[PDB]
Formats: structure tokens, sequence, C-alpha cells
């Protein structure tokens, strides 16, 4: 197994996957690492299995159909992965915890959103459709764009949203286009 966390790339107290060489801090993994379960498989391994059990799952999909899907166990899982994929980028540090808004010439968002809040929402089963998860994800970056305006710090929202969107297309097998 790896000696660093797959998500944050730091050593420390790590739980090793029994079916692949990745390791995780307790709270870096989504969902949080399960107390017992021997062997244990990580979310990378659980997502792999879904594709292997239904290879047709990787044919192209329309985003509109993906969003309207109900949050049954397999969609819940894919959203937990996608979220995890964003935390693997170090730049997610800027979007992780609750932000606050006091900049000259800007006004803060009507509806503030952050990754730890999305994380909590997923864990408490507050989304009924994929749409709800993806709306809040995108809200994160959209609030950052509007707030930071022409300050170059706005690029952090573009950068991190690109990670989100690429990984959304991958994980949910969105039909490729130009
Ligand atoms: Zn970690
Ligand atoms: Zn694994
Ligand atoms: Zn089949």
């Amino acid at each position: 197994n790896s000696n660093i966390c797959e998500v944050c790339n730091k050593w420390g107290r790590l739980f090793c996957c029994d079916t692949c060489p990745r390791s995780f801090h307790e709270h870096c993994h989504i969902p949080s690492v399960e107390a017992n379960k021997n062997p244990w498989s990580c979310i990378f391994c659980r997502i792999k299995t879904i594709q292997e059990r239904c290879p047709e799952s990787q044919s192209g999909h329309q985003e509109s159909e993906v969003l309207m899907r109900q949050m049954l166990p397999e969609e819940q899982l894919k959203c937990e992965f996608l979220l995890l994929k964003v935390y693997c980028d170090s730049k997610s540090c800027f979007f992780a915890s609750e932000p606050y808004y006091n900049r000259e010439g800007s006004q803060g968002p009507q509806k503030p959103m952050w990754l730890n809040k999305v994380k909590t929402s997923l864990n408490e089963q507050m989304y009924t459709r994929v749409e709800g998860f993806v709306q809040d994800m995108r809200l994160i970056f959209h609030n950052h764009k509007e707030f930071y305006r022409e300050d170059k710090f706005t690029r952090l929202g573009i950068q991190v949203q690109d990670i989100f969107e690429k990984n959304f297309r991958n994980i949910f097998a969105i039909q490729e286009t130009s």
C-alpha cells in the first residue's frame, strides 16, 4: 500500500484499501472510513466494480438525463466519488470551509456554498436527485466568480470547476462532444 493519503498526499494515520494500493485518512475518504469491515474496499474500488458489473454503464449519456436521476445507492456513490475527486486537488482548500465576504466594491452571494457543506449534505442524505448535488457544486464556483470580479483570484474558481466538470463527465459517462 501507499504511505501517503490519496486525497491530501500527506502521511499520518492511514487506513489501507484491501483491494488496491491506495490509503486514506479517516475523513479524507468519502464516505468516512468504516469502523470495521475486513476486508475493506475504497471508493475507487467500489466505482470500478459498478463499471465491471454493467459495462454498458460506460456508453454515452445526456447530462439532462443524468441530473434527473434519483439518488439511489449507486448515484449516491458516484456523487461521493466526484466530490472526492475535487478534494484531491490542492486548490480545493480555497473552497472547503465556510467563506466570508467583505471586499470593497463586491457584495457577497445570496446563497453561500462550500465543499464541507456539500459533504455534510451527502452524508445526511439531503439530495433526492443528482441535480441537487451538481447544482450546489457549481454554485460554489459561480459565487467565487461573481464575488472576485476582475481580481485574478477568480481563476481559482475556473481551475477547480474544470476539475469538477471533467470528473463529472468521466464518472457519469457523459456522451463526448465538440
Ligand atoms: Zn488525507
Ligand atoms: Zn481501493
Ligand atoms: Zn449486465
